[PDB]
């Protein structure tokens, strides 16, 4: 059902896909430590933002590690190529970590934006529902990336309607609330939004690889696209978020941050 099941892979394609997944594990658990240590230097207000970054690091690192073992459990090097043995690998388990990390990524954005009370719970409910609708409709489409490519596009179309609306809600809250942020972070948050528009858009590109590159090098490209998009949406993003949390904690008079 996923194009990965359709192809044999050379030794170089297979251990490259393997090396991308194990490397992502190391990067995510290496940033987990960093997000853990620096949390003390964040005021109680924004401290949850760094904990969320710790959550997504482990959430992603566990799925990447799981994708790696499954990758090496499903294929066997036979007669000069790694051939599918049993059916254990699938991208579907990437969509199940998005359901969890995306709300965490989104929640820590509203926290640094200094939203609170009725607006925090309200804005968070519409963003998560929009996200979940985006991920769910996207999961239904990739189920046909091999069988029905027409269903892939229309489900990706419905998923894009949610993606666009979600971005519009994030962008609107960003520009209407940055004047409240401290330490000059009103300039930094804008760039994070642009970083967001960039890293998040790589996923639909990877989602469409089966449509314009249906072969073994397309599977390699998709993982590469995932890896690049996955470090920028979670690691770099979480790094930009922590800096803002620290900076505002200093401007607000929190010594450990100062
Ligand atoms: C069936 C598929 C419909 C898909 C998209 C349209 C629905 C999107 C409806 C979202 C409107 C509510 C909203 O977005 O409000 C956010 C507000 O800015 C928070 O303060
Ligand atoms: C649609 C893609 C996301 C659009 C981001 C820009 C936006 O949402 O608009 C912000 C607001 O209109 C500025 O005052
Ligand atoms: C790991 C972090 C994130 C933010 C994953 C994000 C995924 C998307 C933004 C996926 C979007 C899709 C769209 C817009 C339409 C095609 C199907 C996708 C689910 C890949
Ligand atoms: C203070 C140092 C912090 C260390 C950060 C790096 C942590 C990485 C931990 C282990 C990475 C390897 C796990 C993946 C196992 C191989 C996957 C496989 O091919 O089956
Ligand atoms: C059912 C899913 C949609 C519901 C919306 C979720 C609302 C998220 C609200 C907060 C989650 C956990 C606490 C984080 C807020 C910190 C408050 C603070 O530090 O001032
Ligand atoms: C327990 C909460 C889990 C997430 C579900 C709630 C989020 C609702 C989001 C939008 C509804 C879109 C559902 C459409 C699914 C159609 C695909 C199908 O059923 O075949
Ligand atoms: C996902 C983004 C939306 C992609 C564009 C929507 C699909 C229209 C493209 C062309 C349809 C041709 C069908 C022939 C197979
Ligand atoms: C989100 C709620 C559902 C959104 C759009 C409904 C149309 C989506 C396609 C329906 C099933 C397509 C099919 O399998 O024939
Ligand atoms: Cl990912």
């Amino acid at each position: 059902k996923n194009i990965e099941s359709l192809f044999d892979y050379s030794a170089g394609q297979f251990e490259f896909i393997d090396h991308l997944l194990t490397m992502g594990v190391g990067v995510h658990f290496a940033a987990l430590i960093f997000f853990l240590v620096v949390s003390q230097f964040v005021a109680p207000k924004y401290r949850i933002a760094t904990a969320l970054s710790c959550i997504v690091m482990v959430s992603a690192g566990l799925i990447l590690n799981s994708q790696a073992v499954m990758w090496t459990d499903a294929y066997a090097y036979v007669d000069g190529s790694y051939q599918l043995q049993d059916l254990t690998f699938s991208n579907g388990y990437r969509y199940v970590n998005w359901m969890a990390t995306i709300p965490c990524l989104l929640l820590q954005l509203l926290i640094v934006l200094n939203l609170k009370g009725k607006e925090l719970f309200s804005t968070a409910t519409w963003l998560i529902l929009a996200a979940w609708g985006m991920i769910i409709t996207g999961y239904v489409g990739q189920l046909y990336e091999v069988d029905d490519i027409a269903q892939l596009m229309i489900w990706g179309a419905v998923s894009t309607a949610f993606f666009v609306v979600m971005n519009w809600i994030v962008g609107t809250k960003i520009f209407k609330n940055r004047a409240t942020m401290l330490g000059g972070t009103d300039s930094t948050i804008t760039k994070v939004f642009w970083l967001m528009m960039f890293a998040w858009t790589l996923y639909p590109i990877a989602y469409l690889v089966p449509a314009f590159m249906n072969n073994a090098d397309g599977v390699v490209l998709r993982q590469l696209l995932f890896t690049i998009a996955d470090i920028s949406s979670k690691v770099i993003y979480g790094l930009m978020i922590t800096y803002i949390a620290i900076q505002q904690s200093a401007a607000a008079g929190y010594v450990p941050a100062q």
